[PDB]
């Protein structure tokens, strides 16, 4: 007491939503152009697909809306190991703070199931499902979305940007910070917020 | 700006979880003793069922864990009308802040579906699913659970206790407040927190 509280985003931070989208898009729509991971720009993949060719945004969306899309995402390298270690640290509380998106039949269930699979049943109590992360209080939010907005104009967390291909070239306004991958020094970031 | 932010609990505040539990329990287990609504005491119904007769807690739990339990709950009188009005007020942001419980196959989906049904698709973005309400920041939390605890020792909200049969006889520690039903003067409660 007090415990440092860290919110960890799920999509693109713990679960490889980009790789999953691209793989399943390519398999389901093999004759359509696609966006190679390195060429991704901007948080919303479907929007970029729409610019590639008309109709592709809805097809990209249909991949993400399909049963087992979220459940079958691969963990990002080091993600499960890092979050387990982080949660186990003294004076450190970790919550997985993630959006259900505009899709509720499968996505919430599958996100819970995915967390159960990789972190165990006891970690389910650490999940906060919300479209608005600004109303969740914490010391840190690790999330791959550059612009996080919502009902709270002054969120209590510092947003640390987790690198993803869609944001990796972005110049952030100082003093905004990055976590480059789970191999990067996340302990140093947490420690900088401690008493 | 700033908008007053109000968290409204779902079970026992918007949706009649007590009536639904009792009705479906009685229908599925007609030869078992039950707990009449007026005799409910303590937030956790299944725990009281367990004291009534051994094995009854697991049966009560099975009712709540069954498909369509949450979806088929009836709204409490005045609840949908009040929350719609509250959300429509100037400088007032409403979030439905509710637990998925220890059950994730049906409960999250059904809670989203229930909100869609009674409040419309656009209200889905106001849902926060969490087992820990203390990490959700707001001015007010209207919730029928007397004791709300979690990772944040000093939540930012004032907890206003929504009357339910299990809490109606409880003497609260001053200056804790109650909302007796949605017929009660909820506007006065909100107004007391405004600048
Ligand atoms: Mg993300
Ligand atoms: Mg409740
Ligand atoms: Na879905
Ligand atoms: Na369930």
């Amino acid at each position: 007491g007090r415990a440092l509280r860290v919110l960890v985003d799920m999509d693109g931070v713990l679960a490889d939503v980009e790789g999953g989208l691209l793989r399943k898009f390519r398999a389901r729509f093999p004759d359509q152009p696609f966006i190679a991971l390195e060429d991704r720009r901007g948080y919303k993949a479907c929007e970029q697909y729409g610019r590639l060719r008309p109709g592709l945004s809805e097809k990209a969306r249909s991949i993400a809306e399909s049963k087992n899309f979220f459940f079958e995402l691969e963990p990002l390298p080091g993600a499960v190991e890092a979050v387990k270690e982080m949660a186990s640290l003294q004076n450190t509380d970790v919550f997985i703070c993630t959006s259900p998106h505009k899709m509720f039949k499968y996505c919430p269930y599958e996100k819970y199931a995915w967390v159960e699979k990789y972190f165990g049943p006891d970690f389910l109590e650490q999940i906060v499902l919300t479209r608005d992360k600004t109303v969740v209080s914490a010391d840190l939010l690790i999330d791959d979305r550059p612009d996080i907005t919502g009902a709270e104009p002054t969120p209590s967390w510092e947003h640390v940007l987790f690198t993803a291909c869609h944001n990796q070239h972005l110049q952030l306004q100082p003093p905004r910070r990055r976590l480059h991958s789970w191999a990067d020094d996340w302990k140093a970031i947490l420690d900088s917020k401690r008493p």
